[PDB]
């Protein structure tokens, strides 16, 4: 909408206070004009018609329980935008400052979030498996990263390409979480997963097997559930990415860690310059090796570490 840029204040899903960029025209709307061609957050009002209504508020204060998922979707989309712009020189998900749209309060008791091809969508959870999912910065960045993938590599959402698609979202979700630097870890969704259980998460990148996800190619799922295991086999690539950054010895194979920033550079370059819609794990290895070669040189530690990490997870 046309209006003047304003700054509201509110509380997120976890009860933390934050400022948010809004737009005033009669109402204060969740429309952040400070980033690209805007970040827009919508109310789906417990239904499934999208996007719903652009979030309108009378006083620019967002402290109601109903406001919390909107506050976080809006704010964390901003953080994710900043990560891609500041770290990778990428302007929004399409590289041309496309407007970023999110809807919250999608459906009832909805234990998921997704990119629908045009926008991000967040359930409120059922209060047992999840609380409102936009409360997780890694979750928000995971969803926006699907848009980035779709505009770049275009990894088909099934089987190996789909598992790479998923891992890319977990990897950049985590790198965004570290970028914001509030309780960062290599776990996925811990802030909004199972409020009755402390210390767990939806997935782990550092040890995918803690939740039964594979950490080696020999343990890959080959069935048909979950689009051929896209949220399962992602563990193999998540583990490789974790090893590249942090190092470790895994099934007897030692990896020299090179840090998060270099992991991000290598995977961003792979995603945007080398991967294609049908890339498999072996092709991802080749893309990461080539990307590290471009950035750091063929004889570099970075290239050696990429090879070690894929060796460790059984991907040749
Ligand atoms: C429970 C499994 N879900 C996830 O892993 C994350 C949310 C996590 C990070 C909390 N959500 P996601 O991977 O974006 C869900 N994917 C998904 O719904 O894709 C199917 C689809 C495909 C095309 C259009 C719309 C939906
Ligand atoms: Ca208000
Ligand atoms: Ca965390
Ligand atoms: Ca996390
Ligand atoms: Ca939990
Ligand atoms: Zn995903």
């Amino acid at each position: 909408i046309t209006g003047t840029s304003t700054v509201g204040v509110g509380r997120g899903v976890l009860g933390d206070q934050k400022n948010i960029n809004t737009t005033y025209s009669t109402y204060y709307y969740l429309q952040d004009n400070t980033r690209g061609n805007g970040i827009f957050t919508y109310d789906a009002k417990y239904r499934t018609t999208l996007p719903g209504s652009l979030w309108a508020d009378a006083d620019n204060q967002f402290f109601a329980s109903y406001d919390a998922p909107a506050v976080d979707a809006h704010y964390y989309a901003g953080v994710t935008y900043d990560y891609y712009k500041n770290v990778h020189n990428r302007l929004s998900y399409d590289g041309n400052n496309a407007a970023i749209r999110s809807s919250v309060h999608y459906s009832q008791g909805y234990n998921n979030a997704f990119w629908n091809g045009s926008q991000m969508v967040y359930g409120d959870g059922d209060g047992q498996t999840f609380i409102p999912l936009s409360g997780g910065i890694d979750v928000v960045a995971h969803e926006l990263t699907h848009a980035v993938t779709d505009y770049t590599a275009g990894l088909i959402y099934q089987n190996e390409s789909g598992a790479i698609n998923e891992a890319i979202s977990d990897i950049f979700g985590t790198l965004v979480e570290f970028y914001a630097n509030k309780n960062p870890d290599w776990e996925i969704g811990e802030d909004v997963y199972t409020p009755g259980i402390s210390g767990d998460s939806l997935r782990s990148m550092s040890d995918p097997a803690k939740y039964g996800d594979p950490d080696h190619y020999s343990k890959r799922y080959t069935g048909t559930q979950d689009n051929g295991g896209v949220h399962i086999n992602s563990g193999i690539i998540n583990k490789a990415a974790y090893l590249i950054s942090q190092g470790g010895t895994h099934y007897g194979v030692s990896v020299v860690g090179i840090g998060r920033d270099k992991l991000g550079k290598i995977f961003y370059r792979a995603l945007t310059q080398y991967l294609t819609p049908t890339s498999n794990f072996s092709q991802l290895r080749a893309a990461a090796v080539q990307s590290a070669t471009d950035l750091y040189g063929s004889t570099s530690q970075e290239v050696a570490s990429v090879k070690q990490a894929f060796d460790a997870v059984g991907v040749k």
